[PDB]
């Protein structure tokens, strides 16, 4: 099985780019990390920063998950994103995706040992 700090990797770290590089972004990346294989997953975020700056977030602002959990963390710079959102249009399989680069302060959860990131909480 995936576990949930490998599966984390797959649907949000890009780090090889430094922003965007748009407007297919989105729509190749979705896919390519298998984001469009049950359903067109309606929103994701991929954060353009070294693996080791998005696990030390684990260890920053600790604030609360959307789910009332308090494992959620909160990035205490902003971070270069892709936010990815699925068009009006898009129909599954062919699904379609609007590419918007910004920066902004990550939350995301961690757990486990390490204390890794396992969920995108939000970006703020
Ligand atoms: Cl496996
Ligand atoms: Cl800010
Ligand atoms: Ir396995
Ligand atoms: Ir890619
Ligand atoms: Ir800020
Ligand atoms: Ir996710
Ligand atoms: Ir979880
Ligand atoms: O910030």
């Amino acid at each position: 099985k995936e576990t949930a700090a490998a599966k984390f990797e797959r649907q949000h770290m890009d780090s090889s780019t430094s922003a965007a590089s748009s407007s297919n972004y989105c729509n190749q990346m979705m896919k390519s990390r298998n984001l469009t294989k049950d359903r067109c997953k309606p929103v994701n975020t991929f954060v353009h920063e070294s693996l080791a700056d998005v696990q030390a977030v684990c260890s920053q602002k600790n604030v609360a998950c959307k789910n009332g959990q308090t494992n959620c963390y909160q990035s205490y710079s902003t971070m270069s994103i892709t936010d990815c959102r699925e068009t009006g249009s898009s129909k599954y399989p062919n699904c379609a995706y609007k590419t918007t680069q910004a920066n902004k302060h990550i939350i995301v959860a961690c757990e486990g040992n390490p204390y890794v990131p396992v969920h995108f909480d939000a970006s703020v």
